[PDB]
């Protein structure tokens, strides 16, 4: 997260970061006791067994539960960064109480309107490209940009009715490498969104790209 704050206890009781090989790698949102959400970049056909889940704690490194995987489903029409979502399983649940919770998910068919305000939160890096990542969790809130805008960024094709975008014009605040895969949120705390990709981070003019849970409801519900 760039231009972000520490987040506090609480705050996302459903967030969880997701360790790869015993580092940092991505993010993802406990939708009940044994399934994950996340983007299908962070999961897809790497080997199961290096991912690690931590619910429970500001930290990726201790504190709350953990699980191993038992099984990864992508999107059925995953392709390139389109309908970057993917359910995890968990091989061991996870009970919600205390700083433990499930998201609440946007409604079906809703789209986030341009200028509401967003949170998104995770453990990547605080600059384009750092090497260095937070011990503890950070948040950022930015504001919707319309689906017309990001399209005039990134291209039409570029941005799909399964993708929604989030920064402010002039940089500064935004998700980066390692908040893939985890939350974002509307300013009631509903999850709207898994970090999905953009052109470097927090750059001016080029927003957020996020997997849009309203519109990616059939497939979360299904196999949730």
């Amino acid at each position: 997260i760039v231009g972000g704050t520490s987040a506090s206890a609480g705050d996302f009781p459903f967030i969880v970061s997701i360790s790869r090989n015993g580092g940092p790698w991505c993010g993802g949102s406990l939708l009940n006791a044994n399934t994950v959400l996340t983007a299908a970049h962070c999961v897809s056909g790497y080997a199961q067994s290096g991912f690690q889940i931590r619910a429970g704690s500001l930290s990726r490194t201790s504190g709350g539960i953990t699980s191993s995987l038992s099984s990864v489903r992508v999107h059925p029409s995953y392709s390139g960064n389109n309908n970057d979502l993917a359910i995890l399983k968990l091989s061991t649940s996870i009970p919600s109480g205390g700083n433990i919770g499930y998201a609440r998910l946007a409604a079906s068919g809703s789209d986030p309107v341009a200028g509401s305000s967003a949170t998104v939160a995770g453990w990547g890096a605080t600059s384009e490209g750092g090497s260095s990542t937070p011990v503890n969790l950070l948040k950022v809130t930015v504001p919707i940009v319309s689906r017309a805008t990001c399209r005039a960024q990134y291209g039409t094709s570029a941005i799909t009715n399964q993708m929604f975008c989030a920064g402010v014009s002039s940089g500064g605040k935004d998700s980066c490498q390692g908040d893939s895969g985890g939350p974002i949120v509307d300013s009631s705390n509903t999850l709207i969104g898994a970090v999905s990709w953009g052109n470097g981070c927090a750059r001016p003019n080029y927003s957020g790209v996020y997997a849009s849970v309203g519109a990616l409801r059939s497939f979360i519900d299904t196999y949730a």
